[PDB]
């Protein structure tokens, strides 16, 4: 899949959040950068980022299990152009 380019001189307009997945009972955990929201109207929007979207990579570095104020820091010192990897399973969530 090619990686979607955003084209901002402000905020991209999503939000996200790093997810502690851990594989057992320890604290032991592989940090994931999960798009949570996008703003409509917005660069991140008019792109097509999604809520729901793992980012694996900015800008081709791969961000898999860096902390989350490390890749905060990767989109704040980012330019207007920012490319990334994302991967989607369902592209909604299931209200229970």
């Amino acid at each position: 899949r090619p990686p979607i380019v955003i084209h901002s001189g402000k905020k991209y307009g999503f939000s996200l959040r790093a997810i502690r997945v851990y594989m057992g009972d320890s604290d032991v955990y592989t940090v994931h950068h999960v798009v949570w929201s996008v703003e409509d109207g917005s660069p991140a929007q008019e792109a097509g980022l999604r809520a729901g979207d793992l980012i694996t990579h900015i800008n081709g570095e791969s961000v898999l299990g860096l902390v989350h104020m490390d890749v905060v820091e990767l989109l704040l010192k980012s330019g207007n152009k920012i490319s990334l990897r994302t991967t989607a399973l369902e592209n909604t969530e299931t209200s229970v």
